[PDB]
């Protein structure tokens, strides 16, 4: 089914932006949808969000982490995906939420390897291209 998937951190830059031919909306109303909320409770932690952008039809689930315990900066893993999707997202979720997990890890090892706090723009990046694999390959099937 369409997706739209975004890799991102704060410094804002987009690390990968990757529709699927089946698949938009504004990359700056993305970033503030991401990155953007006096209903939530800040904790500066490891989190999940499901946000409904009625504007678009669309559902915008993301994953957001910090590089490290010492770190303020976060990096982002969202996705756009069709609002009626968000049952089966919601009743998959533990699935998912192991899957981002997984993503989370793969983009944290980059780091590690090039002792660096950012990811690269213009990324053979191999860990950035694991995560697409991921939302391509389990992520979005199981939604169909």
């Amino acid at each position: 089914g369409g997706f739209r998937l975004i890799i991102s951190q704060e410094l804002y830059q987009v690390v990968l932006d990757h529709s699927s031919v089946n698949f938009h909306i504004p990359l700056n109303e993305l970033k503030d949808y991401i990155f953007g909320s006096i209903r939530t409770i800040d904790y500066s932690a490891s989190s999940d969000k499901i946000k409904v952008v009625k504007s678009a039809n669309i559902v915008l689930f993301t994953r957001i982490f910090y590089l490290n315990e010492k770190s303020t900066l976060r990096i982002a893993i969202s996705c756009c995906v069709t609002d009626d999707v968000l049952p089966v997202l919601t009743e998959c979720w533990p699935h998912i939420s192991s899957f981002l997990d997984q993503c989370e890890n793969t983009l944290l090892k980059y780091l590690a390897k090039n002792d660096t706090q950012f990811l690269p723009h213009d990324w053979n990046c191999i860990e950035v291209a694991a995560v697409l694999q991921t939302f391509q390959r389990k992520i979005i099937p199981l939604l169909s």
